[PDB]
Order: C-alpha cells, then sequence, then structure tokens
C-alpha cells in the first residue's frame, strides 16, 4: 500500500510518488477522515507539507528533482482520503526585502469543503498545471472568485475561512482533487480562452 511507503520515517515525497493522469484514484470521491487521526494520516499530512516546503526551496528542489508548487492533495499520492496541503508564499518587494509574513496561506486541511462562494467567477491568466498531467493544456480554468471554506486541522479543531484572489484558486484546485475533478474539466470546450463578461482574470 502507498500509505506505508509514504509514512516511513526516512521517506521524502518526490515526483515518483505522484500518480499519473489516467490512474482511477484521481477520479474517485476521496473518503472523509475521522478524528482522532491515525498516526498514518497525521504523518501523511506532515510529509505533504514538507513536500511543498522542499519544492519551494531551490536547492532542496534541485536535490529532489522537484518543481515549485503551492498545493498537493492525497489522491495525487494514490491515497483516497480528503487531505490537502497548501503553501502560498508572499513575495519579496522590489528592494529584495522578505515579506512580513512568509506565507499568505499555510495549512494541512482535513475534510475541506466549499460552504459558500461568490456569484462572480475568476481564472488565472496563465492557466493551471498539474503534477499528474504531462501534457500542455491551454486555457482559462474557470472557478469561483471568492469562497468560504471549512476544514479541520490535524488536532480535529474546525476552521472557517474566507478566501479570495490566488489563495481562493489554490484551495479550489486542491478540493477538486479530493472530489475526483481535474483542472481541465473547468476549461471551456469550444474556446479555451473564452471570457464571459465579468470574469476576473487574475494576473
Ligand atoms: C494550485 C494551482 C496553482 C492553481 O495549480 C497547481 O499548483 N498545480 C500543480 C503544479 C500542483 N498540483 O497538481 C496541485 O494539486
Ligand atoms: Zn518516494
Ligand atoms: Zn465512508
Ligand atoms: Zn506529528
Ligand atoms: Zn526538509
Ligand atoms: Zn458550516
Ligand atoms: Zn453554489
Ligand atoms: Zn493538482
Ligand atoms: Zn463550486
Ligand atoms: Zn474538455
Amino acid at each position: 500500500a502507498a500509505i506505508d511507503k509514504l509514512v516511513k520515517a526516512s521517506h521524502l515525497i518526490d515526483m515518483n510518488d505522484i500518480i499519473r493522469e489516467g490512474n482511477p484514484t484521481l477520479r474517485k470521491v476521496a473518503e472523509e477522515v475521522t478524528f482522532p487521526l491515525s498516526e498514518k494520516e497525521e504523518i501523511l499530512g506532515e510529509k505533504m507539507m514538507q513536500f511543498l516546503k522542499h519544492s519551494q526551496d531551490p536547492i532542496m528542489a534541485e536535490k529532489l528533482g522537484l518543481r515549485g508548487g503551492v498545493g498537493l492533495a492525497a489522491p495525487q499520492l494514490d491515497i483516497s482520503k480528503r487531505i490537502i496541503a497548501v503553501l502560498v508564499p508572499n513575495v519579496e518587494d522590489a528592494q529584495g526585502n522578505p515579506p512580513k509574513e512568509a506565507y499568505s496561506l499555510q495549512e494541512v486541511m482535513y475534510n475541506p469543503k466549499v460552504v459558500s462562494h461568490s456569484v462572480q467567477d475568476a481564472a488565472l491568466s496563465d492557466g493551471e498545471g498539474c503534477l499528474s498531467v504531462d501534457r500542455e493544456v491551454p486555457g482559462y480554468v474557470v472557478r469561483h472568485a471568492r469562497v468560504t471554506i471549512e476544514y479541520f486541522d490535524k488536532t480535529g479543531e474546525k476552521h472557517r475561512l474566507k478566501l479570495k484572489g490566488y489563495n481562493s484558486i489554490v484551495v479550489q484546485h486542491e478540493i477538486d482533487h479530493i472530489d475526483g475533478i481535474m483542472f481541465y474539466d473547468r476549461i471551456n470546450e469550444k474556446n479555451p480562452f473564452a471570457v464571459k463578461e465579468g470574469l476576473l482574470i487574475l494576473e
């Protein structure tokens, strides 16, 4: 089982742990976790966060052969549980000063879901990618501009959070993975770059 390989104390998640487009696990609805968490589930969360951390450190990323990334969902590791990790850094300013907060979003989320959202839609100008998808896929991935989410942390504490902009896009993309939805499911079928009036194009 994947879970045993991934939770071994010395194991670091890398690209070779990521399942590929076509693997049926990517299209399942992932199973809810129960609290208190098993050790495996707690460790998996930690390994997932560490993966993002490693991904974002140019030298660790070079060492492990990782591209930079801000999100990861358990189904991408062949684990059909509702566990996602998100790590969205703030950027340095023009003078090279680090931001006051390292991250605008940093969480391992258990059983996350969208509980409400804006009528307005948004999409990243540059489109979206996927660690599991080894194809070029152009177009606007159309999502909710703003969302309210609930989730539980590793302790079982419930959180409720409003998200907008890029962080909104990120959590939606991850939650989609745990529902068996892929980014290109949300790209217009006739014209990948169609803009419905009022769509927020995010720079
Ligand atoms: Zn591995
Ligand atoms: Zn069940
Ligand atoms: Zn722990
Ligand atoms: Zn490390
Ligand atoms: Zn609620
Ligand atoms: Zn709705
Ligand atoms: Zn993804
Ligand atoms: Zn929705
Ligand atoms: Zn399509």
